């Protein structure tokens, strides 16, 4: 399922991560965008066997297992099918994962490249009336 614009950042607002760890709103919705596409079916067979998974990629390699990546962890304790659901809160819960331990967000190169720098409170813009 490919997610509106404002579609998902209200949810995204649901789930709570609105300046979540430091970060504002439009940042997550800016690294959807560019990880993604707001797809939430969206993988990446990486060339040896992890696989980003969802709509923030996710990688099998640490995250999630998806049976196929040896001597991979699954630091959230899900398999990588559940974050291919069109739900987004599993993705969404793992990432709060991500984001604490401290790199934060710099651990999606998407958001690291296209929103580090860019005004990202525009990612949000005009999704009120
Ligand atoms: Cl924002
Ligand atoms: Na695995
Ligand atoms: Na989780």
């Amino acid at each position: 399922k490919v997610f509106g614009r404002c579609e998902l950042a209200a949810a995204m607002k649901r789930h709570g991560l609105d300046n979540y760890r430091g970060y504002s709103l439009g940042n997550w919705v800016c690294a959807a965008k560019f990880e993604s596409n707001f797809n939430t079916q969206a993988t990446n067979r990486n060339t040896d066997g992890s696989t980003d998974y969802g709509i923030l990629q996710i990688n099998s390699r640490w995250w999630c297992n998806d049976g196929r990546t040896p001597g991979s962890r699954n630091l959230c304790n899900i398999p990588c099918s559940a974050l291919l659901s069109s739900d987004i809160t599993a993705s969404v819960n793992c990432a709060k994962k991500i984001v604490s331990d401290g790199n934060g967000m710099n651990a999606w190169v998407a958001w690291r490249n296209r929103c580090k720098g860019t005004d990202v409170q525009a990612w949000i813009r005009g999704c009120r009336l």
